[PDB]
């Protein structure tokens, strides 16, 4: 819905402002519209030990999911980097995976420009709780 | 930290625990910290079909107070259903806590509200941290 | 099959014998193939604490770059699973990629049959060090 | 220093070589001394996704478990760090103690000086293996 389109891409590059990187000095912001039309943002968080630190898209599911909030359509990706779209590493599709494969990941540019794949064009032929099952 | 600001923090994190996303282990943890300003997030477990994709507690907690511009921590407390044992944060929650400090405090609970309190200092001694990439 | 592909699906079968997973029960083995030959084995290593385990790929990823090879053709992976392809996580996907996207996955059965995709092909779009502007 | 403290020291030393962190340039080598004798050695290797990497201590963990080694007696850690001992972070921390809280952590400078812990020492009132017991 374009109302929860655009809320959720200026959410996602407002997000950005929170992050947490001295090391990279690549901030990252995501936010996430929930079933119910809530929207949960989250930025990266990075450590010392580099292994330590979070992603946005993951402060952000994280924080949506502690709130009881397990039903998602979409989730949004700023960064600062003008040349490319920014596209969740790996492990934040994992985490995406884990909580369905069809919905929709924007992918943005700081000029407003987005391409949009669902969870499952990004994580194909996906690892998942269905392995764990039975 | 105030008996009042304790029992808040007892609350909150054995409140959070009920939102705990762990099918995997079937251990919820929940978690609290105070911030300087006497804001408190919470937060919970989350779990991954891959066992090394899920968060601790902690970290969840962590990740939302900075997520929303506070850095500056008093205190955390921790939750969990091990009636036996004071919960303990793991060495990567101890690390994340230490990359904002090492002079505040970890309550370590049982179900009853019993605790152990100590610095992120004592429970990460000769830490490693941002001073190691300075 | 080629010996290589033998070879990757026998090595990746015996790594899943070290597997440490007394939390999940759910043993994996990798095995990776470099470009001149050598094989590192990987198997899953969990913790008490469950995001502090890692994966067989990245185990056997890990191995071979500890030990000077980059240069990676082929990585094949095992587990008890009698009907699913063994797939990699994400994480596992990203690890693959740091080292190129042009190299081979064998998401195998324990009967041998097995599923073969691009690094590329499971990580389209891929995050990658363009990212942070590292490829000068 | 005894001869298994040079071995070691120098061990240690000569994983940092391998070490893969074009985005820290922070290069840290381990190594992990089993009761047996064998030294496996370990670097971190660094991920355009920063929280994709893996440290030297974890790396040699890794590869002795994934080669059938769980008792080990020791690990030094080394760094390019004048100014400071390297510590391990307390993830290497929680890795260490999935395999026993009583054995040795050496934590270098580059000039061979250093100070020993226990993992123990290093990681108080740790959450561990025992947490997740199903008896209690
Ligand atoms: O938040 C992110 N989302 C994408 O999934 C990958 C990249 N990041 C973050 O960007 C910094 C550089 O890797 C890191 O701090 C890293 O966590
Ligand atoms: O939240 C936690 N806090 C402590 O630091 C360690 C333990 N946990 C969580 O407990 C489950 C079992 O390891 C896991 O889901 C794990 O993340
Ligand atoms: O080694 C793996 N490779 C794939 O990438 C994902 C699954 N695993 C491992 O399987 C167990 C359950 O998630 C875990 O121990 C987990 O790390
Ligand atoms: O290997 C390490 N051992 C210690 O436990 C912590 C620090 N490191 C590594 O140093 C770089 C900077 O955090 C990172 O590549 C990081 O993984
Ligand atoms: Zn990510
Ligand atoms: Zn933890
Ligand atoms: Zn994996
Ligand atoms: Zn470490």
């Amino acid at each position: 819905e374009p109302e929860h389109v655009q809320r959720l891409l200026l959410s996602s590059r407002e997000a950005k402002k929170s992050a947490y990187c001295p090391y990279s000095r690549f901030p990252v912001g995501a936010a996430l519209l929930t079933g119910d039309g809530r929207i949960f943002s989250g930025c990266n968080i990075e450590n010392a030990c580099y292994p330590l630190g979070v992603c946005a898209e993951r402060t952000a599911i994280q924080k949506a999911i502690s709130e009881g909030y397990k039903d998602f359509r979409a989730i949004a990706i700023s960064s600062d980097l003008q040349e490319e779209f920014i596209s969740p590493c790996g492990a934040c599709r994992q985490v995406m995976r884990e909580f369905g494969t069809d919905w929709a990941v924007y992918m943005t540019k700081p000029d407003g420009t987005f391409v949009v794949r669902t969870v499952q064009e990004l994580l194909p032929a996906s690892f998942g709780p269905e392995d764990l099952q039975k």
